[PDB]
């Protein structure tokens, strides 16, 4: 599924992550847009080999198991598969917990590029609040 952008935040809402850590809401959809321009299907490669997966892109050395990324931790006890759904819980459960693992958003590389330091909140203009 692609999301729109109102969309997806009354789902992250609803899912608890408007201020989440201390992380307003044009945070996240900031992150979702850059990392995956808001598809819970896009995977990325990466070089150290792992993937990154879904509408923020979880990455499988840690996160998930996708069975083919050497010293997977899968600490979301989750096939990363998963995360690709149209249902964002599994996703929204598992960066939830990574933002908890200390670094923040910073464990998100596109939202350290391009989202922090910036306005984020023009993530959510026109969304009904
Ligand atoms: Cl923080
Ligand atoms: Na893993």
């Amino acid at each position: 599924k692609v999301f729109g952008r109102c969309e997806l935040a009354a789902a992250m809402k609803r899912h608890g992550l408007d201020n989440y850590r201390g992380y307003s809401l044009g945070n996240w959809v900031c992150a979702a847009k850059f990392e995956s321009n808001f598809n819970t299907q896009a995977t990325n490669r990466n070089t150290d080999g792992s993937t990154d997966y879904g509408i923020l892109q979880i990455n499988s050395r840690w996160w998930c198991n996708d069975g083919r990324t050497p010293g997977s931790r899968n600490l979301c006890n989750i096939p990363c598969s998963a995360l690709l759904s149209s249902d964002i819980t599994a996703s929204v459960n598992c960066a939830k917990k990574i933002v908890s693992d200390g670094n923040g958003m910073n464990a998100w590389v596109a939202w350290r590029n391009r989202c922090k330091g910036t306005d984020v909140q023009a993530w959510i203009r026109g969304c009904r609040l």
